[PDB]
């Protein structure tokens, strides 16, 4: 009865643990959550107040499907300042979150039979979007050699997520350079950009300033803690933006009105003040997690962004997770869920209060010894 | 370069007029808008205040992908009261608007090659969603005889929009009865339900109380004037709801948090008070429009819902629209856009202040004589 597409739609290997966590939590057992995929901070005050003010002024109808011009201008100015790339407001569309943006991007350029390159490990939703559109997801390490070996006549695009979920690492310059010379389309997922604790924020706009073959995806969910406000954006050339607009006009109409107006305050001095305070806290947490990981004898390799660490625990992450949860009440995400390469891995999210993370790590230390 | 899917995505035949309307509007000419597809009312006060309160309490993170339980319970109770149909909260999913809901519904049951029956005329987005999924849209009159002739071995579903956009009419009981005996799936679009001025509100839940073969789509955009809040919902049986959940978890995550909490106030005495006041005003407008239409010698047939009237002006709606706009500055929607059957038609929306509608109609009278 169900369609063929929905039959291929794989499920997240976290539903298991999530269920167990609620049971223990209902039994009155304090469960430490280190599997949270969203920041534990509230939305910055100036943004919240602007949302309140908008409601009082009746900003409740549909907006232009591209998104209010004022917002697109601010984002445009943002890119001309953070990077020396000049972008026109017409090259930007405000979407209902980063997830829809990505979906619309893939839809506009992928035909049945195409192959899309994605990193192993990567965001679990990528493969589902790709299959859904009749294309084939090609897993591969993001090294120059492996990318060369993965290329074919059907290779249509590559999805680069940097910093990445689950790794927490920043993709190197060479991967972008190789892709622009060899791959027809670069889809850059930069939703965690800004959440970088060492080095410089690397955007794809720096390699293809005319967005000739790149579709840039970003939003306000992570950097500004606006997950529930459902608002992101896509940037690309005229032909691609025009195509995404048609999809947007039919499937969604326009991003939530209150969020759009509220987001204007995200570029205020006071707000950037608050985000910098947030970035500092995340870094303090990241270091705490890295200290124990090295202590635990686990292997990682340069996690400097987002809020995840993906250690190689030398053993089955799936089983490790279950046992840890039942005995110490510590919720972790099994690595296998993000790719085959992650059987011996697990993802730790430090998007939880510092104290909770400490006790969480301490328990794990008591679990290993 | 663009994908095949986006190449088949037809455009709305309103972009023409819309452009012309902005030109005249910029020239300092007062244009009367009778092409508006959303209600001109603000969101009811109790809903707005609840949204303000939610923000002050930090309701800014993601919610369960099915939508907060409290909301689903209220909607569930709503159906048990307005209709004698009992529905469980698990049979409901809160979506980011009615458009996404419909898209997710079609995705879960349509395979490539399927044929979907849609009324001629109907909502322009239906055909685009259908093609996008590799199925074939089958236009037909919604009469028992024509539906029998349109059926085939590939007929997978039928989309019933009642009251309908563009007609403003309520679909009769027999069409539903025929569909449940002959068509595998009934997708009922009831987004305008409640906006009925004569008779009784007819829901599909009344013909298939167990939602064995129906997917019901409704939301808060029209009846409560929450278009920009982006929040609707889908109701169906377990297997279908479970499938739509997977799509929701990947493509959208969850409806905007502030809207969900704010919507709880839509079922308050004070709010229903305001919606009834709104319904009365719309009816006063509908009668004003019908008086002139009959005066104009135009033909309509029972428009008693939504806020549209689709008269047969005995001539090319497309051309009629252009001329009227340029001479009298009155924006109307050409009927041809909703289907081939509407060449000689045009859609008039009375989702504008009473006074504006009067002058608008008067101008048209001065255009005909």
């Amino acid at each position: 009865m169900l369609s063929k597409r929905l039959l291929n739609f794989e499920s997240f290997e976290v539903m298991d643990i999530l269920a167990l966590a609620q049971k223990l939590e209902s039994e009155g057992k304090k469960v430490i959550h280190l599997e949270i995929g969203e920041p534990d901070f509230n939305t910055p005050k100036p943004i919240v107040d602007e949302g309140i003010k908008s409601l009082k002024e009746g900003k409740t109808h549909y907006t232009d499907s591209r998104g209010i011009l004022e917002l697109r201008e601010k984002i445009s100015e943002l890119y001309k300042d953070k990077y020396k790339a000049d972008i026109i407001p017409d090259n930007i569309i405000i979407t209902g979150g980063s997830s829809l943006g990505l979906f619309f991007a893939l839809s506009s350029i992928i035909d049945d039979g195409d192959e899309v390159l994605i990193q192993n490990p990567c965001y679990p939703c990528y493969k589902n979007f790709i299959r859904f559109l009749g294309a084939k997801p090609v897993f591969c390490d993001f090294t120059v050699e492996s990318l060369e070996e993965a290329l074919s006549d059907k290779t249509k695009a590559i999805i680069i997520n940097s910093p990445s979920n689950p790794l927490g690492e920043v993709i190197d310059r060479e991967i972008y350079e190789f892709a622009y010379e060899n791959i027809p389309y670069i889809i850059s997922d930069e939703i965690y950009n800004g959440l970088v604790y060492e080095g410089k924020c690397y955007s794809a706009i720096e390699f293809d300033e005319n967005l000739e073959k790149t579709i840039l995806i970003n939003g306000f969910s992570k950097l500004y803690a606006m997950t529930g406000w459902r608002i992101g954006y896509v940037i690309s050339n005229d032909e691609i933006i025009e195509a995404i607009l048609k999809l947007q006009q039919n499937l969604f109409i326009s991003a939530p009105t209150i969020s759009q107006y509220a987001a204007l305050k995200a570029f205020e001095k006071e707000t950037e003040r608050e985000i910098n305070s947030m970035i500092k806290e995340f870094d303090r947490r990241r270091r705490l997690v890295l200290k124990y990981v090295k202590d635990f004898g686990w292997e990682v390799n340069n996690p400097i962004g987002a809020y995840y660490v993906f250690p190689n625990i030398g053993e089955d992450g799936r089983e490790f997770a279950y046992k840890l949860l039942k005995e110490k009440f510590v919720a972790l995400t099994p690595g296998i869920g993000f790719g085959s390469k992650g059987k011996n891995y697990i993802r730790i999210s430090y998007a939880n209060s510092y104290e909770n993370i400490k006790e969480g790590l301490e328990r794990i230390k008591e679990f290993l010894n």
